[PDB]
């Protein structure tokens, strides 16, 4: 593993580009905790703002240290010529502006010199560095190129030798690092059709929002069909807003409210818990894009979870006692479905390794809840018949899971 | 890592001493499988029944051959020099009709030449082979020896210079695998007090399925001061008559048919749960104790007791429909107890980290839902109580291993 190094000089809504938040996390911050496990040490390269950035950096347990220099305006080279004594042999270059998806790191930090993008999805075929290829070879470099076989990303693997091109621009008022690539005749490595982008405008965040949690999404088919397209819309537009932990409470305290509306109007309380199902899903949705994926968090949100779908029956049947007999099987059913998940896991280290094809995890057990609960009120009798067909499906799943994991 | 020799000649219910089944496993498989990760390639010498022994290890998925010769009657020593060519540098030498535990494997394999016991607390003292010790260093053997510093366990680690003095006694009548150990002037290393015996009567048998079952015991205070006591006498007993899937199948049966007890005596169902409760852990002891632990084995038997918890209590409400709705909550409060220890497990790859002091497992569950079926005869309405006091003491557990994890 080598070191990386990121460059932040320019430009600067009056946060610095490093530090603007894209998806819950700072852009400075998402690219390090990608690069980490195939980097030794960190090397910034900042000058306006590198006390904040430094300030910033230092209980996020890394490996780090600041290098300034109070000229920024001489361009992007020279920042890369004042980092030389702190690297040795092989390294990554990268910007502080820039946003990448972890697919798009594990393949960058195996390629070689500048890594190209042959068609961009998420960044301004106009306005992008772009590139024309000869023998593998960078053989022009540009904003304004006429004739281009692919697009810098702003991601770079490099050696010492690069060094020598950069010195020989050491005297020049203005040494953009784009220049530089010509001179060392650098080999281009392609990653086609990742994400990754810069981030300028307040509309580039918010694009970046919604391209990070659309990457960021055990699905059933109300998930698949209808909660996560109403999740996902939701997740982006409070990504940065709101962390994974108030969440998991928000949807808590939606799913517990929509248990006690039962005590009016329960053909609401269907309505309101399918809607609590479809934003239970939030959380993960923007710890994944956040990466702030925590074991704690997990833990908590499937216990509240348990809680919930316990609470949305047995308020039914305090209600109507006749029921409460049926409803110890669908309660029962309801919470062995996810302990034989749970179980598994535990016992196996893995999840789930079989067929779909039998109904229901929580997705579609919620939706048909909440139909039985509509035909409520037309009809008291169909309560009964909801109660039966949760406690149908849970135990059939339930022993289905059993029967399969006795051979093996 | 290096390679183990195991020594199978003489003596011989009719079956041979290697595969004598002690603790549901045989001599020989048992060893096999302690020094498997510590040993590249096992070397049984054998001669009568070599082929018996052979037929057997086939499937075992063992690395091993087995090296004949059809003179055993000249000694244990003879056996170990036709194993010369097949072992290279430093080596493990141990007897087939040996017993040994994990614990006494452990601390011999980082051992050095002679294995000795100053404190042996499972053989027989009077019959023994007598080690005197000076300058750590083996001073004289026997089964006479009058003064005695430790005795022989009849486990070796050795190496390529023990052939030299064994090749001395080449031309002898009987060569004892004792003289052998003199001549070489071999180190003593010290394992004291653990669990190790031969096996020559059935009686020795039954000696060691209650050490390596009392050696194979998340318990409550029920399980800890009652339940242990009872079940290990009856695992002892049937240790090697049934294999741990079969107890899984035993302990579900009677713990269903405690559930239906209710339909006749109530009471008696109680008396029979808690007695299903002590049979519960001995599907645990068997496998722990026949080295037979199995994922799969685990899996089910959880399962099959949060059906049986469940079973119990919904029977009990079935026929008295006014405590149905407080059997709610104590039904699934009953299965949250296990589902927070086991969400954490597997989001977390431990189990608990935490203080117990908060009933309840399900061992002390179950003991009081015996009493409360006891007073059950007396009056009915102690039964609404037992269901209350289920789900009282479930919950608040599930709510403070909650509460607990979410401050981390
Ligand atoms: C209704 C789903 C949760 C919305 C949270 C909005 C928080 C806004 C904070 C400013
Ligand atoms: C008194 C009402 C009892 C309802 C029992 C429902 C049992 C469903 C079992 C499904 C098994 C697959
Ligand atoms: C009552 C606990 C189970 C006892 C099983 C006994 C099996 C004996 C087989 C011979
Ligand atoms: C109709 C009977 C309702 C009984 C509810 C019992 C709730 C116990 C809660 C314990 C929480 C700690
Ligand atoms: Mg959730
Ligand atoms: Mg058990």
């Amino acid at each position: 593993l080598m070191k990386a190094v990121i460059l932040a000089a320019g430009l600067g809504g009056g946060v610095p580009k490093p530090l603007v938040r894209v998806g819950g996390c700072e852009i400075i911050l998402r690219t390090m905790k990608l690069l980490s496990p195939h980097v030794s040490e960190f090397i910034i390269v900042a000058s306006r703002y590198a006390d904040d950035i430094d300030a910033f950096l230092k209980d996020k347990g890394f490996n780090y240290k600041i290098v300034r220099h109070d000229r920024p305006e001489k361009g992007n080279g020279y920042s890369l010529l004042v980092a030389k004594n702190h690297v040795e042999d092989r390294f990554i270059l990268t910007m502080g502006d820039h946003v990448y998806s972890q697919q798009f790191i594990e393949k960058a930090v195996r390629g070689e010199g500048v890594i190209a993008d042959r068609e961009p999805r998420f960044v301004d075929i106009g306005e992008a560095t772009k590139i024309r290829v000869e023998d593998g070879r960078v053989a022009k470099i540009g904003k304004d190129l006429r004739e281009f076989d692919c697009v810098d990303t702003g991601f770079f693997v490099l050696d010492d030798s690069i060094f020598e091109h950069a010195e020989k621009l050491r005297d020049r008022e203005e040494i953009p690092l784009s220049e530089i690539v010509k001179l060392a005749r650098l080999p281009v490595t392609y990653v086609d059709g990742e994400l990754w982008m810069d981030v300028d405008t307040k509309e580039d965040v918010r694009r970046a929002n919604r391209a990070l949690v659309s990457a960021a999404v055990g699905d059933g088919f109300i998930s698949r069909k209808i909660n996560r397209k109403i999740s996902t819309r939701i997740s982006a537009a409070i990504v940065n807003k709101v962390n994974p932990n108030q969440m998991t409470l928000i949807s808590f305290l939606v799913g517990a409210f929509s248990a006690l509306a039962s005590f009016f109007s329960i053909p609401l309380a269907g309505l309101l818990y399918q809607f609590s199902s479809i934003l239970d899903g939030c959380d993960g949705e923007i710890a994944r894009a956040s990466l702030k994926m925590s074991k704690k968090g997990g833990y908590v949100d499937s216990i509240l979870d348990r809680f919930v779908d316990f609470l949305f029956l047995a308020i039914i049947a305090l209600l109507y006692p006749k029921t409460a007999t049926v409803a110890m099987f669908a309660i029962f059913g309801s919470v062995m479905v996810s302990y034989t998940s749970e179980k598994y896991k535990a016992e196996f280290g893995e999840s789930i390794r079989v067929l779909n094809y039998i109904p229901g995890k929580r997705d579609e057990r919620i939706f048909l809840i909440m139909i039985f609960c509509l035909l409520s009120a037309i009809s008291l009798q169909w309560i009964f018949w909801m109660f039966l067909f949760v406690a149908a499906i849970s135990l059939t799943r339930v022993v289905v899971t059993l029967l399969a994991v006795l051979v093996s």
